[PDB]
C-alpha cells in the first residue's frame, strides 16, 4: 500500500510579482511561497516529504477548464511591457499580470497534476502543492482574484479523465468563495464542491448572490454544491469544527469520494488581513485529519490564499504534520459556534435536506494580531504498542511493536492487588494489568509511544486499573468509548470522565457526562453509527478535550471501528488505549492498523433508521446546553 507524502514546490513560482500600485492586489507577494517552504524546512517537514518535481500543464490540459480564446489571450502576456500588462490586467477583477505569470500559472497547474498522479498511482499516500498563482477564482474565460488558471478544477477534471473516477470531493477552506470551481462543476454530480467563505450578507468580495447557502447546484448537479457563508468576521475554532461536524463531514462520508482535493487557503486563519477570522493555525491539523479517512487517505492539498506571512507558515506546517501522520495538537476552549455561524449552519442544513440523508429528518414535522506559537509536534519513536494474548504472534506494521513488565511496574500491580482486589490470583489478569500500566507509562510519561492496544480477559479489573492509573498520573480528563452492554467501574460525577457507550439495550441516562447510543439491529447500523460519530461523539469529545482516550470492547457490527479509531485520534494528541476483551485476530488487526496511522478502507456510499435519528436528536437535545459544540441550530432566546 502507499506511503509517504508528496511536497511539490518550485522557486520559479515566486518569480512574478505586482509591478504597479494597486491596493487591491499588493497583498499577493512572492514571499508567501518562500516563507511557506522555509517554514516547512525549519520544522523538518520538507525533509520528510517526497519532492516530486513541478511540470508545465499542457495546452490540452488547460483546455479542460478554460476556453481557447482566454488561453490565447493569456499566452500573449509574456510578450507585453508594463503598460500593456496593466491594460490587460484591468479587463479583469482583482488580478495582475507579469511577463512571467503565464509561465508560473502553467507550473502551478502542472504541479497540481503532478500531485494528482503521485497520489492516484499510489506513489504517495497524499501530498501538498505550494503553488502561485492560486486558482479557485479563475473561470473558463477570465482571470479573477489573483487567479489565472483553476488549479483545483484541473485536478478534478484530470482525475476524472485519466483515472475514470466517479466521485471527487473538493474542500475549499480558503476564506474566499471559489466561484470558478462552483461554476465549473455546477451541473456535475461527480464533483462535490464544499466552500465556507467570508460573505457578510454579500458585502464581501466577490459579492456574488450565488455564493449564498441556497446555491446547491443545477440540474443533475443539485445537492453537489455546498456553500457555507460566514456573515460575521472573527469566526473561531468552534465555528470551523461545527461546520465540519454538522455540514461537511456528514455529507462527505455519505458521498464516499474516491479522491479528496483541498483548495487550501490559509487566509481563514487568525491574523490574516483579508479573512479577519480567529481560528488558530492548529485547527488546520484537525481539518486535515478529519478528512484523511476518506478515499483511503488519497488527499491532494493545493495552496490557494493566505496573506499574513507568520500565520501562513504555521498553518502550512500544521497541515503537512497531519499529512505525514504526526499527532494532532489538543484544541482547548471549544464550545458553541456563534449565533451568526449557527444561523448559516442551520440554513445550509435545511436547504440541503432535500439531497442528503444526514439532513433529511429536517424536512418533515414528525422527524425534525498576535497569538501563541504552536507547540512542537513530533512522531513517536514507536507509534503503537500491541499486547496480544500470551504466545500469539502477529505480523505488525513497521511502526508497531510488541510489549516486558519491569520490576517497579510489577510492584505497582501487587500494591493495587492487595488494596482493591485482595482475592485476585488469576495470573492472566495480573499479567494484563502489568501490560496496561506499562503501555500507559510509555504513552503518557514519555514521548516514546503514542497509543496502544491490549487484549484482556476480565473487563472490570482492567478498566478500573486503566482508568484509575491514568487519572492519578495525572491525566486531567479521560474520554471512555465503550462498545458493550452493562455497567463499568466508571464514575462520571466529577468533571474528569466522559463516557460514550455504544450498547444494545435501550437504556436511559440522566448524567450529561454520558452519551448512550442504542443502535437498532439491522442493515442500517453503519450509517447510523457514522451519523452518531460525526454529529454527537466527535463534537462532545472535542469540547471535552481529554488527555487520554480509553477504548473498550466487550466480547459479545464493527466495520466502523477503523473510522472511529482514526477520527478519535484527533483528541488527546493521539493518546488512545484500547482494551479488547477476548481474542479476535481481525478486530485486533483492524485496531492496530488504525492506531498506527494506516489507511482505512472506504465504507461505500446510504440512509439510517428514523428511530436511530430520533434517538440521536434526543441525545443532542439532552446534551447541547452543556456541550455547545453539539448545536446545529440557533438557540431559542427567552
Ligand atoms: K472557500
Ligand atoms: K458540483
Ligand atoms: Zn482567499
Amino acid at each position: 500500500a502507499a506511503s509517504g507524502s508528496a511536497l511539490i514546490f518550485d522557486e520559479e513560482m515566486s518569480r512574478y510579482k505586482l509591478l504597479w500600485t494597486d491596493p487591491e492586489c499588493e497583498i499577493e507577494v512572492p514571499e508567501r511561497l518562500t516563507v511557506s517552504y522555509e517554514a516547512l524546512r525549519t520544522h523538518g517537514l520538507a525533509q520528510r516529504c517526497k519532492a516530486v518535481p513541478v511540470r508545465q500543464a499542457t495546452e490540452q490540459e488547460i483546455l479542460l477548464a478554460h476556453s481557447e480564446e482566454y488561453l490565447e489571450a493569456v499566452k500573449q502576456t509574456p510578450g507585453m511591457n508594463v503598460e500593456e500588462l496593466m491594460a490587460f490586467s484591468k479587463k479583469y477583477n482583482a488580478v495582475y499580470f507579469h511577463q512571467n505569470i503565464y509561465h508560473c500559472a502553467k507550473l502551478a497547474a502542472g504541479a497540481t497534476l503532478q500531485l494528482v498522479d503521485s497520489v492516484m498511482k499510489r506513489e504517495v499516500r497524499n501530498g501538498m502543492a505550494l503553488v502561485r498563482p492560486p486558482g479557485h477564482h479563475s473561470q473558463r474565460s477570465a482571470a479573477n482574484g489573483f487567479c489565472v488558471f483553476n488549479n483545483v478544477a484541473f485536478a478534478a477534471l484530470y482525475a476524472k479523465k485519466n483515472y475514470n473516477l466517479n466521485r471527487i470531493l473538493i474542500v475549499d477552506w480558503d476564506v474566499h468563495h471559489g466561484q470558478g470551481i462552483q461554476y465549473c462543476f455546477e451541473e456535475d454530480p461527480s464533483v462535490l464542491y464544499f466552500s465556507w467563505h467570508r460573505y457578510e450578507h454579500q458585502s464581501f468580495w466577490p459579492n456574488l448572490p450565488e455564493s449564498d447557502y441556497s446555491s446547491v447546484g443545477k440540474g443533475k448537479g443539485s445537492g453537489f454544491n455546498i456553500n457555507l457563508p460566514w456573515n460575521k468576521v472573527g469566526m473561531t475554532n468552534s465555528d470551523y469544527l461545527a461546520a465540519f461536524f454538522h455540514v461537511l463531514l456528514p455529507v462527505a462520508y455519505e458521498f464516499d469520494p474516491e479522491l479528496v482535493i483541498v483548495s487550501a487557503g490559509f487566509d481563514s486563519a487568525i491574523g490574516d488581513p483579508e479573512g479577519e477570522m480567529c481560528a488558530l493555525p492548529e485547527i488546520f491539523a484537525h481539518l486535515t485529519h478529519l478528512l484523511m479517512p476518506l478515499a483511503a487517505g488519497k488527499m491532494c492539498v493545493v495552496l490557494e490564499g493566505g496573506y499574513n506571512l507568520t500565520s501562513l507558515g504555521q498553518s502550512v506546517c500544521q497541515t503537512v504534520h497531519s499529512l505525514l501522520g504526526d499527532p494532532t495538537p489538543r484544541i482547548s476552549g471549544l464550545g458553541t459556534a456563534c449565533d451568526s455561524a449557527l444561523e448559516s449552519i442551520q440554513n445550509v442544513r435545511n436547504v440541503q435536506s432535500s439531497y442528503w440523508s444526514s439532513f433529511k429528518h429536517l424536512a418533515q414535522s414528525e422527524t425534525n494580531d498576535v497569538w501563541p506559537e504552536p507547540l512542537k509536534r513530533m512522531p513517536a519513536s514507536v507509534r503503537t504498542v500491541v499486547v496480544p494474548p500470551p504466545g500469539v504472534e502477529l505480523t505488525l506494521p513497521k511502526n508497531c511493536q510488541h510489549s516486558d513488565i519491569s520490576e517497579s511496574t510489577a510492584k505497582e500491580v501487587q500494591r493495587i492487588r492487595d488494596k482493591h482486589f485482595h482475592d485476585l490470583t488469576d495470573q492472566n489478569i495480573l499479567r494484563s494489568l502489568g501490560n496496561i500500566i506499562s503501555v500507559l507509562d510509555r504513552m503518557m510519561r514519555s514521548d516514546e509511544v503514542c497509543n496502544g492496544c491490549v487484549v484482556v480477559s476480565d473487563l472490570s479489573v482492567s478498566v478500573q486499573c486503566a482508568l484509575q492509573h491514568a487519572l492519578t498520573e495525572p491525566a486531567e480528563r479521560v474520554l471512555v468509548v465503550y462498545v458493550g452492554d452493562g455497567e463499568l467501574p466508571v464514575k462520571t460525577n466529577d468533571g474528569k470522565v466522559f463516557l460514550v457507550q455504544i450498547c444494545t439495550k435501550e437504556t436511559e441516562d440522566k448524567c450529561v457526562n454520558r452519551l448512550t447510543l442504542c443502535l437498532r439491529e439491522g442493515e442500517s447500523l453503519t450509517a447510523g453509527f457514522m451519523q452518531a460519530l460525526l454529529g454527537l461523539i466527535l463534537p462532545v469529545a472535542y469540547e471535552f478535550n481529554p488527555a487520554l482516550v480509553l477504548g473498550i470492547v466487550e466480547e459479545t457490527l464493527m466495520r466502523v471501528w477503523g473510522h472511529m479509531t482514526c477520527l478519535i485520534q484527533g483528541l488527546a494528541r493521539g493518546r488512545m488505549l484500547t482494551l479488547l476483551q477476548g481474542y479476535d485476530k481481525d478486530l485486533l488487526e483492524l485496531t492496530v492498523s488504525a492506531l498506527s496511522g494506516a489507511s482505512i478502507s472506504p465504507l461505500g456510499p446510504r440512509a439510517p433508521k428514523p428511530e436511530d435519528v430520533e434517538m440521536m436528536e434526543k441525545q443532542r437535545q439532552r446534551l447541547q446546553e452543556r456541550w455547545g459544540l453539539l448545536r446545529c441550530t440557533v438557540s431559542e432566546s427567552w
